[PDB]
């Protein structure tokens, strides 16, 4: 509607944004590149560097447990878990979002937390690894696909996507828009009342297209090769799941199962 | 009204929303099928074996006491399913280290179902098959030994403990706290874990304040009543320690068996 309203809710995204995440991506790219503050992650690039790592870095996913790469697998579920909650903190500071139906509220988020764990992914990846732990390590690539099959092989999609999506050159401003439209996607299946829904989206994407013209000039139409990101994140997130449904079948704790039931 | 009261509303409106996402049958539910206002809510009233065999298809060749037990433990599984997913929702618990959230859950979800099935229950019976069905008391209490004083112990506890008249908004921060109990065997950081409850017991506070302002002293009676839910564990544990003897030719479920472990 009016533009500079669009700025508040560009404004107030942002400031929940920062509220909800604790490592922003801005966080992110100085330890990628040295804040001039040393603090260096510790980086785990074999398995010497990873066994160095689990004494030094305080890791709370550390189970009675017996392959290493089972172990990788089961860190980064932990941190999935984390990731839920915190998108789900966030995704109420939509407006609109919480006076929606309970069941549609579960829904968006049900089917957009998987989008969203691999779009804030690529804030803490270069193409040579991934800051793990709050940003307390990092994880090479070359470590990662070394992994036995099929464990070397859920990582590396990602680097690829993050390797394209980065260099869009997006900052948090940018990134809590683009989130806050993922979350609010009309087509999810189940859905029981679409219109406020799309209503809202359409009002994200009014901000989406103003915050990136003022914020990128130079970019001519970024606000599209954005929406066209968006096609990628659904095609990994339906090839992840078919890796996800190979495992079961190898992974073959009652308890443990259920807190990841999904994912 | 103070800011300090402000973050408490929204823990407590934040954990009422999780908890209607988490469990499909609440007691505002559960009341409005046992007051019989209705004519669609009404349910099938199992009180004999006539009348058991009457309500069947409701949406083996095995014993009746057995075929009973054998229900009540898939409910049982199920309802660990639904503790679970709503655990994650409280601000911290997957925050936690992963063994001590199965440990929290372990000795937790014991006292929750019985605090749950209360809603579910008033002096004659409970309901069952997701609100459809009530089985009487006389009727479970008539099974053959020892499966005939399994439900008892729950009864008793039910009708003292409803006498509280307490709401779903109510029971969902009284719920948190079982869950963050900083006492349970094993635990690895209790810190953290009195950090969270202090919180939640705060946000009960004056929720029930609030709530029933009326109530005198109802915080402290809530939480005296953690002693009656200890006893029914109790009791509980010895009851399957007979029929794990005496019944050799079936087993509990194993989500059920891993919970039953130890302690
Ligand atoms: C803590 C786990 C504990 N579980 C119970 O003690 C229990 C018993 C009966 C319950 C419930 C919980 C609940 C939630 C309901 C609604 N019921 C009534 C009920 C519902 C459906 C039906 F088919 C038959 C029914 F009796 C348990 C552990 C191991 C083995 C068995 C039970």
């Amino acid at each position: 509607m009016e533009s500079a309203d669009l700025r508040a809710l560009a404004k107030h995204l942002y400031d929940s944004y920062i509220k909800s995440f604790p490592l922003t991506k801005a966080k992110a790219r100085a330890i990628l590149t040295g804040k001039t503050t040393d603090k260096s992650p510790f980086v785990i690039y074999d398995m010497n560097s990873l066994m160095m790592g689990e004494d030094k870095i305080k890791f709370k996913h550390i189970t009675p447990l017996k392959e290493v790469a089972i172990r990788i697998f089961q860190g980064c579920q932990f941190r999935s878990v984390e990731a839920v909650q915190e998108i789900t903190e966030y995704a109420k500071s939509i407006p609109g979002f919480v006076n929606l139906d309970l069941n549609d509220q579960v829904t968006l988020l049900k089917y957009g937390v998987h989008e969203i764990i691999y779009t804030m992914l690529a804030s803490l990846m270069n193409k040579d690894g991934v800051l793990i732990s709050e940003g307390q390590g990092f994880m090479t690539r070359e470590f990662l696909k070394s992994l036995r099959k099929p464990f070397g092989d859920f990582m590396e999609p990602k680097f690829e996507f993050a390797v394209k999506f980065n260099a869009l050159e997006l900052d948090d401003s940018d990134l809590a828009i683009f989130i806050a439209v993922i979350i609010l996607s009309g087509d999810r299946p189940g859905l029981l009342n679409v219109k406020p829904i799309e209503d809202i989206q359409d009002n994200l994407l009014q901000a989406l297209e103003l915050q990136l013209k003022l914020n990128h000039p130079e970019s001519s139409q970024l606000f599209a090769k954005l929406l066209q990101k968006m096609t990628d994140l659904r095609q990994i997130v339906t090839e992840h799941v078919q890796l996800l449904q190979v495992i079961k079948k190898t992974e073959t704790h009652p308890l443990l199962q259920e807190i990841y039931k999904d994912l």
